[PDB]
């Protein structure tokens, strides 16, 4: 039928400064008829930020990702995910007297999801993005649940 899965994902930022944190969430779907699983997930991460800051967001990364699904057992499945990234730096409403400026790249990994409970499941991935200049290692974890 499908299965609900997100939670918050951490990655170390190679050529930025301070890691970043974002949600991720993913809807899934299978048929009884054989083991496929699609899933597609969104996540957006920011830089950490203090109570004396503005309201203004610096930067802002906004990735798709999606992926085959297996399922194993009643507590075991395990996925994959594929898709970009985006990087919006410097954005203002008022022209920027530039073309266009955007800086993307692409991302990829896996996890598994596990659980002593029929309905509750807890589950761990990783993925890597590279955007040219920027590499960063970021991981999604979080809850899972079947209909």
């Amino acid at each position: 039928t499908s299965t609900v899965t997100g939670g918050y994902a951490q990655s170390d930022a190679q050529g930025q400064m301070n890691k970043m944190g974002g949600f991720n969430l993913k809807y899934r779907y299978e048929e009884d008829n054989s083991p496929l699983g699609v899933i597609g997930s969104f996540t957006y991460t920011e830089k950490s930020r203090t109570a004396s800051s503005g309201d203004y967001n610096k930067n802002q990364y906004y990735g798709i990702t999606a992926g085959p699904a297996y399922r194993i057992n009643d507590w075991a499945s395990i996925y994959g995910v594929v898709g970009v990234g985006y990087g919006k730096f410097q954005t203002t409403e008022y022209p920027t007297y530039k073309n266009d400026t955007s800086d993307y790249g692409f991302s990829y990994g896996a996890g598994l999801q596990f659980n002593p409970m029929e309905n509750v499941a807890l589950d761990f991935s990783y993925e890597q993005s590279r955007i040219r200049s920027v590499d960063v290692g970021t991981w999604i974890a979080g809850v899972g649940y079947r209909f």
